[PDB]
């Protein structure tokens, strides 16, 4: 089998990108936020806390002749934007572009942080990081790609995310159409249940390719790209008036600027991320103040390649017994 869906951004900055998700039968289609750096599929639901619902929508489970409560079950997270959300499980149907899995776990939210609730496009996370970081207590539960990855054609997802425009999701099968050039793959550490791999370097517009492994992960769910402080500081330096604030938690730039591209190293391959990928505009409205699409890792423990990055490339996430990960230009 095969699954193919669009990914929409929920904002003209690429804040995030939401997917149509049918869960249930009747389908009850909610527009969830995939996460290559989580493993929990959790729904704002008719259990969620009136107060903490606002705009989105929720699933149902007691309209649904297929969920079953998974008795016992709860489930907690917090994510490294400090924001959080737990509850009680389900298992139901759930299917994404066309492929569908019986009996995945569907995490009710009882209780989410205002983040969530400020935010009405997005109706849950469906986690795509390895199973072993799935927050269900007592019995941990697997992510909606592995529950469907021996009935795939191939067992890989891959992601396809799109500049100010909408891009891809597809499971089981690897579009050639979609990409230039070839597909680079690298080693990945599931150590850490993420999808770990480590960049061979980077340049900053138009200077010399600095060879250097960069140890970090490939996480549609978070909008920026993280690096080490060394790296951050060689690209701002670039761009006249750029500074790092304090106040608003990162580097700015001046709105007037044109800001440099930055690549990072795939193997011997290369990844060109064009500068207007980098700005996100300005920090408060009407400011000429903008905030930078790279920042700073220092004191998160962990460098991400974030939207930024990821959208500037066809990213395949090989679930193959040894997984890898596979980058292309497009």
């Amino acid at each position: 089998s095969t699954g193919s869906a669009t990914t929409t951004p929920i904002d003209s900055l690429d804040d995030a990108y939401i997917t149509p998700v049918q869960i249930g039968t009747p389908a009850q289609t909610l527009n969830l936020d995939f996460d290559t750096g989580s493993s929990d599929l959790w729904v704002f639901s008719s259990e969620t806390t009136a107060s903490e619902v606002d705009g989105q929508t929720i699933y149902t489970p007691s309209k649904s002749t297929t969920a079953k409560l998974l008795s016992g079950a709860t489930w907690s997270i917090s994510y490294g934007d400090g924001s959080s959300s737990s509850g009680d499980v389900y298992t139901d149907t759930v299917s994404v572009g066309g492929l569908t899995v019986t009996g995945q776990a569907v995490e009710s939210a009882k209780k989410v942080s205002s983040s969530f609730t400020e935010d009405s496009t997005i109706d849950g996370l469906l986690g795509l990081a390895f199973s072993t970081l799935n927050t269900v207590s007592p019995t941990q539960q697997k992510t909606f790609f592995d529950n469907a990855k021996a009935s795939l054609d191939s067992p890989v997802f891959t992601a396809d995310l799109g500049y100010h425009a909408p891009g891809t999701y597809n499971f089981g099968f690897i579009d050639t159409t979609a990409y230039t050039g070839s597909i680079t793959y690298t080693a990945v550490s599931t150590k850490q249940g993420f999808w770990e791999w480590t960049s061979t370097g980077y340049a900053v517009g138009s200077g010399t390719f600095k060879s250097t492994s960069i140890d970090g992960i490939a996480d549609t769910g978070t909008t920026l790209l993280y690096l080490p402080a060394t790296v951050v500081s060689a690209y701002w330096a670039q761009v006249s008036g750029a500074k790092s604030s304090s106040s608003v938690g990162g580097y700015v730039f001046p709105c007037s600027a044109t800001l440099p591209s930055f690549t990072f190293g795939v193997g011997s391959a290369r990844i060109v991320i064009p500068g207007d990928y980098i700005d996100f505009g300005p920090i408060s409205t009407g400011s000429s103040s903008c905030f930078g699409g790279i920042q700073s890792s220092a004191g998160i423990g962990i460098n991400i390649f974030g939207d930024v990055a990821l959208k500037a490339a066809f990213v395949v996430f090989n679930g193959a017994t040894t997984p890898t990960l596979g980058f292309a230009s497009k």
